């Protein structure tokens, strides 16, 4: 029920991945500036230039992109968060704690932005925390605990 009630609200989101994407991350690396140097290509471009690059919008539209496809799956959610884990341990290195970060961003951007209610921004909570406990636990099975 919890995906239901985030798919609910997707349609703003997708409706412009590049909009949304960019906010997410501009939001993410102005409130938690340690997340920015996570990201080579990203990592010290001045605060005021982010919200309007197109490099960075592009990125934030990837991540999007594969959180949508992660709440319209129909099969397995870890088996599609199996490869994220893979990649996000083992080549960019991101420790698990930022998983938390950008997920507390992007509340807040389907509250200003996709009319994402009260009930809604815990049931995007839930399923955040069901994803970041898949990547934990495969994170671990890779010896990154
Ligand atoms: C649930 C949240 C996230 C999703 C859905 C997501 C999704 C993605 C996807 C689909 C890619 C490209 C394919 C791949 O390399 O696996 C990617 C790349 C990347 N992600 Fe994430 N990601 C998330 C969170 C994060 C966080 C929190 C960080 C760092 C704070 C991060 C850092 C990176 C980096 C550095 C790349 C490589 C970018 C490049 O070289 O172009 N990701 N992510």
């Amino acid at each position: 029920a919890d995906f239901d009630a985030v798919l609910k609200c997707w349609g703003p989101v997708e409706a412009d991945y590049t909009t949304i994407g960019g906010l997410v991350l501009t939001r993410l690396f102005k409130e938690h500036p340690e997340t920015q140097k996570l990201f080579p290509k990203f990592a010290g471009i001045a605060q005021a230039d982010i919200a309007g690059n197109a490099a960075v919008s592009a990125h934030g539209a990837t991540v999007l992109k594969k959180l949508g496809e992660l709440l319209k799956a129909k099969g397995s959610h870890a088996a599609i968060l199996k490869p994220l884990a893979n990649s996000h341990a083992t080549k960019h290195k991101i420790p698990i704690n930022n998983f938390k970060l950008i997920s507390e961003v992007l509340v807040k951007v389907m509250q200003e932005k996709a009319g994402l209610d009260a009930g809604g921004q815990t049931a995007l909570r839930n399923v955040m925390g069901i994803i970041i406990a898949d990547l934990e636990a495969n994170y671990k099975e890779l010896g990154f605990s």
